[PDB]
């Protein structure tokens, strides 16, 4: 047999002999560390149980599968096998997703205070990964630092394709860096993404989430009580239900930049970090933008004195993927055998 079992926690992985010392790395779902020994490297597991029990569950295991398949783009995570045990379309259970791995979340580098290199490097990648999926029509609206890995060399991934819905889980599904234009439900365009990298970029310099709070209302209220409540300009294009409860909340006059992000907060002891304190905040002033509008586009940020040093056309503008109906509505039965035709392939 091809397979054997072995218990990580509460979860029984199922995998090919080729995949060893498992060691549990996540719970985005249930994931493991292992050692290839056909490749001769470690990979990281990710377990799918029953991904079409629910339609939530069964659109973005089918379209995590579709996308991982025909996006090559360096800063985008890299599939490299994907399995079942199991061996009948009847007897169909989990998908195993085998993928490259790296060495930390963004989580972890949050934590930890970066020089202006290294944190201008991962700001980049990130523009560069989103920029290849906009070129494909993708736009991710759910950029999170838990979706986002990095190496000890500082080279950074994207690990999912974002937001394609009720669901009976335990856990929250986290909201901090969602745009204005997604928690108003506005509309939007390709620099939504941007808002999502503005809100890791300010937390990557605060050390915090620069908006927590348990709701979409306390959410809005935290965003407005910094950046300042927005312009009639933005009010104008709310739809009238919406735009009742915005315009009808207590009004901030909002904070500065410089108060926001003070120095103490970026390094500045030389002359090239005081210099790049001040392009860092500049950037982020353009991230950190409500009416989208107004805030920068995803080329104008790679343009940015702040990122544009490490600017590569290869990097940024490579061949985009040629990707297919992913509206899609189906019953259970019905994803169970779309999933499984992509994993037999
Ligand atoms: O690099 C990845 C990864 N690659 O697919 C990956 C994939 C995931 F689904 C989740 C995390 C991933 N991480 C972060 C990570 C890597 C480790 F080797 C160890 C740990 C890591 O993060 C949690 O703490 C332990």
């Amino acid at each position: 047999n091809q397979f054997y079992s072995v218990e990580v926690g509460d979860s029984t992985f199922t995998v090919l002999k080729r995949y060893q010392n498992l060691k549990p790395i996540g719970s985005q779902g249930i994931v493991c560390a292992a050692y290839d020994a056909v490749l001769d490297r470690n990979v990281a597991i990710k377990k799918l149980s029953r991904p079409f029990q629910n339609q939530t569950h069964a659109k973005r295991a089918y379209r995590e599968l579709v996308l991982m398949k025909c996006v090559n783009h360096k800063n985008i995570i890299s599939l490299l096998n994907v399995f079942t045990p199991q061996k009948t379309l009847e007897e169909f259970q989990d998908v195993y997703l085998v993928m490259e791995l790296m060495d930390a979340n963004l989580c972890q580098v949050i934590q930890m205070e970066l020089d202006h290199e290294r944190m201008s490097y991962l700001l980049y990648q990130m523009l560069c990964g989103i920029k290849h999926l906009h070129s494909a029509g993708i736009i991710h609206r759910d950029l999170k630092p838990s979706n986002i890995v990095v190496k000890s060399d500082c080279t950074l991934k994207i690990l999912d394709f974002g937001l394609a819905s009720f669901m009976m889980t335990p856990y929250v599904v986290t909201r901090y860096y969602r745009a204005p234009e997604v928690i108003l439900g506005m509309g939007y365009k390709e620099n939504v993404d941007i808002w999502s990298v503005g809100c890791i970029m300010g937390e990557m310099v605060r050390h915090k989430i620069l908006f927590p709070g348990r709701d979409y209302i306390d959410q809005w209220n935290k965003v407005i009580e910094q950046l300042g409540t927005p312009c009639p300009e933005f009010m104008k294009k709310l739809q009238p239900t919406v735009r009742n409860y915005v315009e009808n909340r207590p009004k901030y006059a909002g904070l500065t930049f410089p108060k926001l992000f003070p120095d103490s907060l970026f390094p500045a002891d030389s002359e090239h970090n005081k210099l790049k304190a001040s392009q860092a905040r500049d950037l982020l002033s353009k991230m950190l933008v409500i009416d989208p509008a107004k805030r920068i586009s995803v080329d104008d940020a790679l343009q940015h004195p702040y990122i544009n040093v490490w600017y590569d056309p290869a990097e940024v503008e490579a061949p985009p993927p040629q990707i297919q109906l992913d509206e899609r509505e189906h019953t259970i039965e019905e994803w169970k055998e779309l999933i499984y035709k992509e994993v037999m392939n």
